[PDB]
């Protein structure tokens, strides 16, 4: 009703195919054993700061349970050697204490109505969803930093908790923008949601998320 309704993409089953894109870049402490860099707090930083360490690593058909809470760690200023879920398809170890990362794709519905997001971080995470806030249907590689103000600003300490409703439909592939960034130490990223008509969160993306392929011209 006065709920925000974005807007998607439409594509024939052919050029879809199962999952988000993934891509990895440095984040490094400024020394290591104040330690940490504040350099992801800048107003610039996730639109174009976030490459300038460089990359490290990229996947793709990123599907199911994408999301953790790593609250083991023991020692802060310090890289510490970590693996990702199994659903982002990245077999290393990465730098879990310090880092970057940007996730993006299509989120289609199950079903037609109001659904719920929620996310939880440590440190960083911003939230871009719809072809006139995330990126362009089929056109995501060149427009994937061209997203608008965020559906959810997340940070860490003040500000971890988020949550935000769209309207979506059943036939609709909705651009989404994820971006994550750790500076130090323990890390959380907890992207979930609750489907129409429903009470308990869920953190399981399978069956939600897609790719389209890159043909310009609003598929
Ligand atoms: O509490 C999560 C928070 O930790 C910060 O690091 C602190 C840590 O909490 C503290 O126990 C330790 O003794 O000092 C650390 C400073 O390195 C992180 O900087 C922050 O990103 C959060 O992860
Ligand atoms: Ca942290
Ligand atoms: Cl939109």
């Amino acid at each position: 009703a006065h709920y925000p309704r974005p807007e998607g993409c439409s594509s024939p089953p052919n050029a879809v195919s199962v999952g988000l894109h993934m891509d990895l870049y440095n984040y490094p402490y400024l020394y290591v054993k104040q330690c940490w860099n504040p350099e992801y707090q800048d107003p610039n930083f996730p639109r174009y700061g976030y490459k300038k360490y460089g990359s490290f690593g990229s996947s793709d058909h990123v599907n199911g349970k994408i999301s953790w809470d790593h609250n083991e760690f023991k020692e802060g200023c310090k890289p510490i050697m970590a693996r990702l879920p199994t659903a982002y398809n990245y077999p290393a170890k990465i730098t879990f204490s310090n880092f970057t990362m940007v996730l993006s794709g299509y989120f289609k519905p199950k079903s037609t109505g109001l659904y719920k997001f929620e996310i939880h971080a440590d440190d960083f995470i911003l939230f871009n969803f719809g072809s006139k806030n995330a990126f362009e249907c089929c056109n995501r590689e060149e427009s994937i930093d061209n997203f608008g103000p965020y559906v959810a600003y997340a940070m860490w300490p003040n500000e971890a908790d988020q949550e935000l409703e769209v309207y979506l439909f059943e036939d609709s592939y909705y651009p989404i923008r994820l971006f994550y960034n750790n500076r130090d130490y323990h890390s959380k990223f907890m992207v979930g949601f609750y489907p129409p008509n429903t009470e308990e969160i869920t953190y399981d993306f399978d069956g939600y998320l897609y790719m389209l392929d890159d043909t310009g011209n609003e598929c």
